[PDB]
């Protein structure tokens, strides 16, 4: 069960031309138009103030957005699914795994294993819910050109799942530039409503912005575009109940006039949207053959560290 | 003990149709009518100038609006209720804690514990006056998806209160956009008049405004909407005599990126309403894993500093 | 030495019902009737042209209004009272302090100590003339909610006055909206006829007009209402001879709301009344401390600057 | 100068009519002669024949016939011009502020009109040798912005006794328009009583903005202003004194859709536009220098001038 | 099978001036303009925003950029061409050799054998697919002045190919400075679009940057120029599908400054483009005459070590 | 057959002042202008970006810098002259002798015979082509003061050439410190164009650096200065088509400091410029006379050892 398709609004007395204009705009379900303010609906053409007000009021009638007791919210948060990361120690660290309905930014230095974690999450997302999975196909928006299905086949063989259907479930695309990356979100929102999607990996979020928006005086436009991208990701996560995972690259100190996100502090959203990343995981190589994952910031989980390893079957517990 | 419900206004020779029009307008209390100029009581359709003047007559007759001797105001202020922050050092710094019937704006950089302080205030608000509480249900309006009842349960366990009853009082809502944030206050007013409440937290005020109203030419509309929201908050604070707490994120250095509200000057209301925040607290990160709270501005308190820490049971005194 | 009560007009043979009509209109004094034009005495229903003309003629006979030699005006001006501001440097800057029977506007951005200056003036107003006081009770139409009767006690302790008695002679009111602020002037005119008052403080005098009259097309009504309020204040200053201090906010950047009078361009009254503020002081924050008060405009004073400080005992001389 | 109204008793008119005319406002036979039949009839207690004959003898006493142009040139060459206190501004006006006319100096807020009025009032008692008027001065102030300290300072600069100049300046304050009109009546009586040379109205349109507010009262405001300016013109023509008035002007956008904030549209309005003979635009400059531009004059041409305000009054631009 | 020439853009209704403007800008192929962002198309003078959006819209329908199932990507990657390196051990370690469409950065100490590998790869690129080749012309943008066709003749004689035709199918150029390198790539784009190419070699990529961009202050500009060069190489590899090989030099004792590479870590692209090199090979000279290759970094291949030898006919299997 | 002198410029519209500014900066031919980047043409003061771009474009139009078929490069390299070393054994070892256009470096222990090889090469540079010479005058930049113009006469008498003409065709200069070496290179480049010069000998390249740039912490500046000197030598070799020979001193023990010019590894250019020495020769003195020359590093020639001897007439084959 998920959102309510926009066709329900047709049952409420709205002519189909406005519905199709909203569909072209990008709002595919009643949730996406209910959550939108009057300004966004007014900005698109062919709609007047009265029509926008009536559709907004009807949508608010359809989906409840009023107050509720905290016990109801505790019950609701006790039913969301957490996706196992493939490692028992990291699963213990995350108190269940990667939660669905938020943003889990995992960042670290170069050659640490973020892509391996993304691969393992994408394959384990198809597991039955009783084994820690999410019972849903997993998308993969890839900007680094670093998607090799051989790892997915290896992990699917390890877990015993049929490789054919595991491959047939995971979708794929590539982002050659920032605008194509953004339009991929429109396509994903269009194509999500037709099936059950429980994961969406963007590896990595900031890779294209370090190069395309290269310039001392281009910082402002880059920041606004990144904020828009992150807002779209947040809306997608809230609307469809998916588990968005992204990736960032970091390095000691900084370079340039505070241009990149190469800092443990100063999250990806920066000064515009600081609350974008609900969960942040620092991935560190450590000393010797070690791998460490530390919860840098979480609203509920406390700071801690953990040990894990990467073998030919994916990410697993550190074998001694 | 509280305000006078508008049903008491019925015993003045006024028919119920315009009374219901005022009720649906947003004036749930006779005080909300007495604190309203003729312009706002006329702007609602269906009411003439003579009717508005007639109702305002007995509305002002019901409540005292005349001059009082300064000793009377000192007597009134000495009986005000202050809410303990949960830390003795902060209690000393604020000379009693967060005072009721006013606005306290806590602002600081990213990851300074503002949400933790809001959680601790929301749980300690339920304590009886004997222990320093306010003896009333709280209210939380969240604009970042950063409400975790686990912290509330932990603090309730620490203070000895029954967690089930503690979680059964704190209301909750989420603001997906600025218009929903503004609209929440209308239902909040009815919920406030219905039952005793003693704390309204809005975490955080200027979080959505950085996102929805992104644009050089949209600054004026953003400023007017923020001024309207803060005026509504001030009316709420004056009406039911409950403490309003708001939260603001500020970048350490002057990042720029056109005009913003992230600077240790220029209060939230801006140039239109520079007086919205009665009390202003600056939350700062010390050199070595320390937290400091500095009273940036108070009409009666002097500038000072304090030390505090955050443990698994909430905010508390600085443990050496 | 004060004004003659309107009841004296009853000795002129006029019918007492007309006297009560004038009293309820707002003219509590014979001087108020004398200064009024024919149209304002006719606009109230129940009074004919002949009656208004005869009371106006008798009032003009009672209080002289003809030409006087300039030496007489110099003698009258040399006997005026000046209220010490609590700082010797500022006292030298003002060539005596704040004069009675005049309007003193104070400029200032956010956090410039205007409220502290108002508090010190209100607590030094009841000082005997021997120490530069006014020997009269004070008033405070506080439209900001920032009136804390804790600084008044501190300054009273500094000056040796009994705290209970100095707190016992201060009138206080709060303005929640523009119309209530205006009616407070009628109430104050009612009060001052029966006791010696020597100060009227309005801090601020423009915030409510900033918030309530928010609109491009509402500017004209705002300007007319502000002009009416300032005219009422000027009349109050003329009749009873009380120094009227008013506080106006200011900002050093763009406004974007047409007039939006927060800048040095003209008095608060603006184009309609650019002459209400007899004296104008600009309060500015220097480097570090020791704010500067500059005489921005005065009929008989030159441009100058001064240094002053704010301690726990109130405003005082700057100590290096 | 003017002939006192008592000379009318040489004709033989019953003195009750003379007293009626005196209490009406006409304290000089010239005032009766200039008045038309309608005004002399509107006052009750006078018959048509009496008004006609009194106008006949008034015209007999006061010459109103045609005069050759050279006679008018000779009359105008004997006029007195009051020095403005600044030599450069004096050269701009080709003699200074003339008498028997109206000089309206208008400008934005904080230009120095009140200081100019003080300097004109203190230089008026100067003897004609220095370019003064030798007469007394009057100040009908509608703003409470009259400070004798500046008069004392400027008198000290010009080497006069402060007590004497102080004792030769009549002062009054106007709280409303009707009080201003009654002040004009009392000023007329006082000026027929004794010699005066200057009459200052600072400012003329200050009270009309506050008193006659609202859109629906514009016609009454215009009529009252026209009556006030007509009375001022009659005063100027009667006793031959220099009348100076002050007006405020701004370049607002939406603060008012009416009023008199305009460089054009003279103070007299559309009813009597010819009220102000001379008009001076007083403008704030860029760095520190104020300018005085002759906006309109029957004889003087358009020009500009440099002047400064010092603690001793108004003087030349000290670079 | 090759890229679609830019002339097809005129088939969509674009006047020839814009087509020639794009051609002179550097976009010789519809793939290049399709992959380009809106900002880069706007930057060239002579095209409006609407015109650029229209061109992008028509180009989108020509090349599919939407989502696709992972099985489609596995099919696409199964048919990719791998170029034999001339050594059986190297071929086994690389699981086919050097893969087209990706960057294979080989680096090592001085006199390790990178130039010989590049020479042998250039010869073997002309072999038909039946013998592990790619049957395509090769290029050599040599910057060290270390191109000797005698090795090419020797390898062609070993493989039995005619020397004349082997020489005739290799294009050569020399780079004297960085801007010449960039313009050389600009010309190489047109040369590639004019015919069929399969291998590009840059030996070495960073040699000229050590000569030109020296000094302590010239740190940023060198990094941006290198990032631009690597972005150009990536665009070429994606758009034409040509195996790109670049050479880097490393040392064990970095006795220099911050403007160095000198590290097995810190790839050539640096912190701006860490993902520039898809495959990374480390070449070392062990004790005696052993020559070892190691997969330093690969998205799919695991870490391994292999032995190889260099003899008179190029790189061959290490004879015991 | 030489370069194109800068007098061929000034016909493109560039005024004579810019030409003279380039002339005084060390750019004595159009080849040195074409090979230079924008940085080295902007660093000289008096030239703007537009003028530099125009002159660079004209220079690029003057000389061919585009791609070419490998057969063209083979044909070009077939006609490259190689100067005989005076010994048949070493001539066969070098496959023709010292090639023209590359930096040929020779090094060995003390008293091994490099200097005698330098005189023999200088004298043979004057021989006609059919005798193995280069038909060009020679230059000798001697740093250790070991240039005796008496072996030249002996070897010239051996070859039958007149002694006076042989001496008159050798331009000799001495370098006392590094900056003098650089300025003398500037002068040599200035005086190179006006005659046919085929050989340029530096003996030795690093002797002055060892005894001038002492100090443990001064290695970096010495390294950068050596890199600049070697870049200048490379530009001289490429631009004028001259044969550059330089001498290095080595000690077969290890090292005496952190950085040194010793060790058979670690070429003179260091890890900054490792490709400066195209051909490297190692000279050894074994048991008995046994003077051996070995090709250490070469891009085309293989490793081999040859026997030579030094006689009173110069250097010849080892007598039996
Ligand atoms: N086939 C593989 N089997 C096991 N580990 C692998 C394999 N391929 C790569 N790795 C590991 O991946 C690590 C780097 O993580 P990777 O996902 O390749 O890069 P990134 O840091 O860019 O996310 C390396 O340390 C290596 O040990
Ligand atoms: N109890 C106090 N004792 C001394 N100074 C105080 C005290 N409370 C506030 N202040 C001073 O008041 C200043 C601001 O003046 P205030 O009147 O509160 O504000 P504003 O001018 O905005 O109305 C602050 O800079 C602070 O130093
Ligand atoms: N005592 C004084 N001495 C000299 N100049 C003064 C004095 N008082 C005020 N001024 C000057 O008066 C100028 C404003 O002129 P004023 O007549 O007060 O204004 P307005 O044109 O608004 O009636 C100010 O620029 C100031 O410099
Ligand atoms: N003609 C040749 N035949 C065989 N090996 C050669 C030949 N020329 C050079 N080499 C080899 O080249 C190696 C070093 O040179 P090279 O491979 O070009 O290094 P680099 O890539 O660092 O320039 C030597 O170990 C030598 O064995
Ligand atoms: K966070
Ligand atoms: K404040
Ligand atoms: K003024
Ligand atoms: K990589
Ligand atoms: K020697
Ligand atoms: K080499
Ligand atoms: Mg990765
Ligand atoms: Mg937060
Ligand atoms: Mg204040
Ligand atoms: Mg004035
Ligand atoms: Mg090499
Ligand atoms: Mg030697």
């Amino acid at each position: 069960f998920g959102p309510q398709p926009i066709s329900r609004l047709e049952q409420c007395g709205i002519n189909a031309n406005d519905v199709k204009k909203l569909e072209e705009a990008g709002f595919h379900t009643v949730e996406a138009v209910a959550y939108a303010p009057k300004k966004e609906l007014i900005n698109i053409k062919g709609i007047s103030e009265a029509k926008a007000d009536k559709i907004l009021a009807e949508a608010a009638k359809l989906v409840p957005m009023g107050f509720t007791t905290a016990t109801e919210f505790h019950q609701r948060r006790s039913e969301i699914i957490q996706i196992t990361t493939g490692s028992k120690e990291l699963d213990k660290l995350l108190q269940g795994g990667i939660e669905t309905g938020s943003i889990t930014e995992m960042f670290g230095e170069f050659r640490t294993g973020k892509t391996q974690i993304c691969h393992t999450l994408a394959v384990t997302c198809q597991l039955p819910i009783d084994r820690g999975g999410g019972e849903g196909k997993a998308m993969y928006i890839d900007t680094e050109g670093t998607f090799r299905p051989e790892r997915l086949l290896a992990v699917a063989e390890r877990y015993g799942l049929s490789g054919s259907d595991v491959l047939d479930n995971v979708a794929y695309a590539r982002a050659f530039n920032t605008d194509h990356q953004t339009q991929l979100l429109y396509q994903a929102s269009a194509m999500m409503v037709e099936s059950r999607y429980a994961l969406l990996i963007v590896d990595s979020a900031t890779a294209l912005y370090r190069t395309d928006y290269s310039g001392r005086g281009e910082l402002s436009a880059r920041q606004m575009h990144l904020a828009r991208f992150l807002r779209m990701l947040l809306r997608l996560a809230d609307e469809f109940g998916v588990a968005v995972v992204i990736t960032n690259q970091v390095v000691a100190q900084v370079d340039g006039a505070a241009m990149f996100a190469a800092d443990p502090k100063k999250p990806i959203g920066g000064n515009i949207i600081a609350h974008a990343s609900t969960t942040r995981l620092y991935l560190r190589k450590g000393r010797g053959e070690t791998r460490i994952c530390k919860i840098y910031d979480s609203p509920c989980l406390p700071e801690a560290e953990a040990m894990f390893a990467i073998n030919a079957d994916g990410v697993g517990d550190a074998k001694d």
